[PDB]
């Protein structure tokens, strides 16, 4: 019911092979010489029934292919295909050719030679059913449609008008978090955001900025609309990986993005990336703008949708980032005595003070209720006070990893 996912099934992996042989041509000198371009290259053949997605990517030996393909949502190329054929040649081996119609598949060497210099072509005998993915028209809009965010140029063979047939090139190798931001629409940053995580949903909050100092990079970070019951490098506009974890702090887990250094080694090793001075001053200007970009998120919004997310996250950050802990301070959130469900800062609660009362009350507990109801508050809110209420168990240590808040000092009910 949904067939077209195929096409960016295959145009994904194709973007992937085409990272592969990319970041492989930062050590070695050689990798490009079978090839010196880095292209999709889609071509139709109705007269034959066929569909051709050709990658000039890192290409597969011939025990790749029999392991990667024999022993990835790719076989998706099944519901529309009676027949796949895999013809890929990697820099390590001759050309190859892989073919299946599901039931088994047979690997045999290229009786052409090596066509393809470097690459992978997946050649597709389409269904009786499926007839419509030879006509250029709709190839071209389904291409056009899943290519948006490819960083590589993707070319259908295409006629135009005597009949001139040429490639076309279907979308702008430009990323988006390239451009200028008053130049990017809202759509688009939501779109970008689906198209590297799935879950097609509005992240809860994005925000995209341009670092100067002593490092230069641009990015786009987001906040997932739930938190997870993740930020992909790049450098001088070349991918390189997102296996890094150090990247952000632990209560800062769950944000997700792009982050494009134009002044990190490009041609070193992922250790000796990895561990390079600039990170750390990358990783802190990363955490401010992430900071940033919660804050503005609207204050009702804040309270009910983020909060409930990540209000525990905030809560570890006040006690791990001691340099950021007054930005924290002001976006906990916590139950009182104000108000029976409503969730209140410690800005309002300040508001709301007696004159000469320098202490903010809070009451630990184990639910709401028991600490609402404990004898402790009696006197405090019978003579006006307000009480927080502490019913999570990282509660105590955040409060107890802040000295004050704006002047004024913690108190316990329940102690002296």
């Amino acid at each position: 019911k949904n067939k077209e996912i195929f096409l960016r099934e295959l145009i994904s992996n194709a973007s992937d092979a085409l990272d592969k042989i990319r970041l492989i041509s930062l050590t070695d000198e050689n990798a490009l010489a079978g090839n010196e371009e880095l292209t999709v290259k889609i071509k139709c053949d109705k007269e034959k029934n066929l569909l051709h997605v050709t990658d000039t990517g890192v290409g597969m030996t011939r025990e790749e292919l029999v392991k990667n393909l024999g022993t990835v949502g790719f076989y998706s190329a099944f519901l529309v295909a009676d027949k796949v054929i895999v013809t890929s040649k990697h820099n390590n081996d001759t050309q190859h050719i892989w073919e299946s119609d599901s039931n088994e598949f047979s690997v045999i060497a290229d009786p052409r030679g090596n066509t393809l210099g470097r690459g992978t072509t997946i050649t597709l005998v389409l269904k009786e059913e499926a007839s419509d993915y030879l006509e250029l028209d709709t190839i071209k809009n389904l291409v056009k449609k899943y290519s948006q965010f490819i960083n590589f140029p993707i070319y259908v063979w295409s006629s135009k008008t005597k009949t001139v047939w040429d490639w076309e090139l279907m979308n702008d190798i430009k990323p988006i978090w390239q451009r200028p931001s008053k130049e990017v629409e809202d759509d688009e940053y939501k779109a970008f955001y689906k198209s590297f995580s799935k879950e097609s949903d509005d992240p809860m909050a994005y925000i995209h900025f341009t670092a100067e100092g002593e490092v230069t990079f641009k990015s786009i970070l987001f906040v997932p609309t739930s938190a997870p019951r993740y930020i992909k490098l790049y450098v001088r506009r070349v991918f390189i990986t997102d296996d890094f974890h150090d990247m952000m702090p632990k209560y800062l887990n769950f944000v997700k993005g792009v982050v494009d250094s134009d002044d990190l080694p490009l041609n070193v090793s992922r250790e000796t990336l990895q561990q390079h001075k600039l990170l750390k001053v990358i990783r802190k200007k990363l955490v401010r703008k992430t900071l940033d970009m919660i804050k503005k998120i609207a204050d009702e919004k804040y309270n009910d949708t983020f909060w409930k997310e990540f209000g525990t996250n905030i809560k570890l950050g006040v006690i791990e980032d001691h340099s950021n802990r007054t930005r924290l301070a002001k976006l906990l959130r916590f139950q009182s005595s104000h108000h029976p469900s409503d969730i209140t800062s410690l800005d309002q609660y300040v508001e709301r003070m007696k004159e000469k009362q320098d202490k903010i009350y809070f009451m630990a507990g184990s639910s709401r209720k028991e600490a609402e109801s404990s004898p402790f508050v009696e006197r405090l809110l019978k003579k006006g006070y307000e009480v927080i209420y502490l019913t999570e168990p990282v509660d105590e240590y955040c409060i107890q990893a802040l000295p004050e808040f704006d002047g004024k000092r913690f108190q316990n009910v329940a102690k002296e």
